[PDB]
């Protein structure tokens, strides 16, 4: 574990710098695909690993790499930050301030977050009794992010977006 | 694309906190896969993709998002910042402050990360043309990330890591 004060703040911005690089590199993986560059896109998502792999030393090098249920929790107080704090105020000021585009994200954030933290509690609670949770996929819509396990409705509840849209983990 | 001044921080505040989540559960969903719970990291890998929406969402929203060769150019100066800038004055920080495994971190990627800027310029240059890269495979190092094309080395020079290690993107 890092111990001293700026060492630890530089592996802290370290750690959030390849996050968004592995997190643009993975949009932009995306992007060359529609656009007919196949190759192109499988070197973001190559490279969007290799910033995995920087970004997660560091986080273990922090030592926030825990056990499963220890890092549940961590998601825990994660998604209700976002969801009752962050986004919320995000939200409020868009509107505010006019801007739609923000108002749409944020709003979709919004509406879409809320169900994660339940998830981590339940799986928490299974894999602190030494189990693994029981579910067999997770669908999430492409347009909004609206999230669910095992069973989902139809149309997306956030977007309207048909289920067919979903993309689905197994 | 949003431009008033508090909407936009906080546009790049969410999409800063988005991508250290996404990557964060990524991190754990290899955690529970090793531990034994592979549906609770279908959970995490299911739930890090959601993350990657709202990224994504406020990514746009920002105006971030254009053609392949200008998210290229986008690459080749994040990577770029990240080797001549970032890396170095860290690595030295951590190095000054004793911290070993600051140490390591640090040096795995001012070594791995050369790299990618001149992969991202070759890319841009065939782009521009209208053409994809010929590229085959892309193998990562998993230890330190190291990046190679087409062919893995016999050994990794930044970790050591052997031949066989390197992950394979085809
Ligand atoms: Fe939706
Ligand atoms: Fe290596």
């Amino acid at each position: 574990v890092v111990k001293r004060t700026m060492t630890k703040k530089f592996l802290e911005e370290a750690f959030a710098g390849e996050s968004m690089a592995h997190m643009r590199y993975l949009i932009f993986a995306e992007k060359a695909e529609q656009e007919g560059f196949p190759n192109i896109a499988k070197l973001f998502r190559a490279i969007a690993y290799a910033e995995f792999v920087h970004a997660k030393n560091h986080f273990i090098a922090l030592g926030k790499l825990g056990k499963t249920p220890e890092n549940l929790q961590m998601g825990i107080e994660g998604e209700t930050f976002e969801v009752e704090e962050m986004y919320p105020v995000y939200n409020k000021a868009a509107e505010f301030q006019g801007e739609k585009e923000a108002v749409r994200t944020t709003h979709y954030a919004l509406e879409a977050e809320k169900i994660h933290a339940e998830l981590y509690r339940k799986a928490k609670e299974k894999a602190e009794k030494g189990e693994d949770i029981e579910i067999k996929k997770v669908y999430i819509c492409p347009i909004c992010g609206y999230t669910a396990v095992d069973e989902a409705p139809e149309y997306c509840p956030v977007c309207g977006a048909p289920k067919e849209k979903f993309v689905v983990f197994e």
